[PDB]
């Protein structure tokens, strides 16, 4: 629920920033991974993944790298 | 923190003298993705520019990229 707070403020000041959302900043990993499959250990690296991804928004050639991988990974 | 002030002011003095150089960056594609042809999903990612608006006079390394994608797009 903390983070339930939280991740929703942070979408709070993502709309706040942005006037476009940018491309689908973090938000939909709590239900498009919980469905397809998966091992268990690969959901946790899929969190460890998913869960650090507050870095950067716009570019980049370090986070659009992940994003092609987490969804490779999906 | 005077030239800082003096810079900020030039800049606003900068971004009002924009209006048909820096606005009206959209009118092409008004002309021409509500031609004949392109569908509703071709809307969806053809429109996904004009709201992104206040990033071009406010620096930018991904200004210019705007007129590119379109006249290449439509």
């Amino acid at each position: 629920q903390r983070e339930y707070y939280l991740r929703e403020q942070m979408k709070a000041i993502q709309k706040e920033l942005g006037g476009e959302d940018g491309l689908s900043d973090l938000e939909a990993l709590r239900k498009k991974i919980e469905e397809v499959g998966m091992p268990e250990a690969v959901k946790t690296k899929a969190l460890k993944e998913l869960d650090r991804l507050e870095r950067m928004q716009q570019g980049s050639p370090e986070a659009t790298v992940a994003r092609t991988y987490l969804d490779w990974l999906t």
